[PDB]
């Protein structure tokens, strides 16, 4: 009866980590309208979101048995919240900053603690699986919803469409205090020596990832960036290296399965987040159709990835999940072969739903087991920052492909024929060479993810190991 109490109270942190991104990405246009916003400003409205989410990223993991846990998702959960709120009463472009900066200090409070607490409770067994599935259709279900959002209350107010994390949030904070289990009583402090380095080495890194796109990799300050990002970390590795409580421990870096699972899970991240890019550019540029339709039209993705993930939740304890993030793999790779031959003006159905519910089977079926190695029953000091760890690949492999990928595209465009600029661009006889852009970047792509796919076959996991019982 409380397995659903948990697993949404759990889980829903998700809900809003895909649901702001994806709402300010559609509401770029009418904040930058209503507020004295230049292109820098929602530029920096999205980079603020992305430096408090990755600097606070270790911080964040490491943050448990010194507050709890808890206790830690429901601060985050409140900040998140306030900063939501907040940035729906907004005057100013400083007021709107400070806000975003809240709101990405909550998230990266909150995010590793939901993988910390769903490893934490269902120890092992159908409760871990099913509780991975859940956070798999939560994520999506966020993100459908988000685009939904996005689309439908953007001609009211932008400040509906930033309210509306408000009672979402309310009613996650009633399950999470009424239906979280409280810890046990284990506290352990931490030596902030490293974590500050750490913290501020991440920051570096997001700060160059961010800036590079922005204004080109040629210019000196992603340079600067990145070096002071390397030089910070060689000095967190090494004042880190003797730390009694380490914010990354080396521990789970002396097992070749786990260094496995962490590259499988990199590079699958990265390869999912283009993939969508991707998807989500095309519906909205090529298609033509608008959000408020597109939504619709991506509800099958989120159809296939819930039939998926609910198939792959079931039959992971029965068959070794490399086989099965290889059969995910070619899922995908079909979803891919299908959507290849895609054109402007094709039909709806089955041409375009088909292949989106092939994808969303193979995501299913491939982010079920990553995400349940990832966890893979470490020692409780340890499960946090592999958390921390599993979420920081996940996210730092998206725009390292995807700015390779773009790049590929826009030579493409630029070799066959087209403009860089707005809507519809130049005369519409480069559309048809966009879309073979589009189709070759899809291409490569999906030789990524065959890389994805030779990387996870080197992870030696078994089955019965981490899945089924123990």
């Amino acid at each position: 009866w409380g397995f659903l109490s948990a697993v949404i109270a759990i889980g829903g942190m998700q809900l809003l980590a895909t649901m702001d991104s994806t709402v300010a990405i559609v509401a770029l246009p009418k904040i930058q309208d209503e507020l004295s916003l230049s292109d820098a400003g929602r530029s920096w409205v999205i980079t603020a979101y992305v430096l408090t989410f990755g600097g606070l990223m270790l911080l964040g993991g490491r943050l448990g048995d010194t507050i709890g846990r808890k206790r830690t998702f429901i601060v985050g959960v409140m900040l998140f919240t306030i900063a939501s709120v907040l940035c729906g009463i907004a005057w100013n472009e400083t007021t709107l900053v400070t806000a975003r900066l809240l709101q990405g200090v909550g998230a990266a409070i909150a995010s590793p603690t939901g993988l910390a607490l769903v490893a934490t409770t269902f120890p092992k067994g159908p409760a871990r699986n099913a509780a991975t599935a859940v956070f798999g259709a939560m994520t999506a279900i966020g993100s459908v919803m988000g685009l939904v959002v996005g689309g439908a209350l953007t001609e009211v107010s932008w400040r509906w469409a930033f309210l509306v994390n408000v009672p979402i949030g309310l009613v996650m904070v009633y399950l999470a205090r009424t239906a979280l289990q409280e810890t046990n009583r284990e506290r352990m402090k931490l030596d902030a020596a490293g974590a500050l380095l750490a913290t501020l080495a991440c920051t570096a890194a997001v700060f160059a990832f961010t800036q590079g796109p922005e204004s080109g990799w040629l210019a000196p300050i992603t340079l600067a960036s990145g070096a002071a990002a390397l030089v910070f970390g060689l000095a967190f590795l090494i004042a880190e290296r003797n730390a009694e409580n380490p914010v990354v421990p080396f521990a789970l870096f002396r097992e070749r399965n786990r260094v496995a699972t962490f590259a499988a899970i990199f590079l699958a991240g990265g390869v999912l987040f283009t993939l969508t890019v991707l998807i989500g550019l095309y519906v909205q540029d090529i298609l033509g159709y608008s959000a408020l339709r597109a939504g619709v039209g991506f509800i099958p993705f989120v159809i296939g990835m819930g039939i998926g993930l609910g198939a792959a939740s079931q039959l992971v304890r029965s068959i070794p999940p490399r086989v099965l993030v290889i059969a995910g793999g070619i899922l995908v790779l079909g979803a891919m072969i299908y959507g290849s031959t895609l054109h402007r003006g094709i039909p709806y159905f089955p041409n375009l739903v088909l292949p989106i519910t092939i994808g969303g089977i193979g995501i299913g079926t491939i982010v079920v087991p990553l995400t349940l190695s990832a966890i893979a029953g470490v020692n409780l000091d340890r499960i946090g920052p592999a958390s921390a760890i599993a979420l920081m690949l996940q996210n730092l492999g998206g725009p390292l492909v995807l700015a390779v990928i773009q790049a590929v595209i826009t030579s493409r465009t630029l070799f066959l024929g087209g403009t860089t600029g707005p809507v519809k661009a130049m005369n519409d006889e480069q559309i048809g060479a966009l879309d073979a852009a589009y189709t070759y970047g899809l291409l490569w792509v999906a030789a990524v993810a065959v890389l994805v796919g030779a990387a996870a076959l080197f992870i030696g996991y078994t089955s019965q190991q981490v899945a089924h019982a123990q």
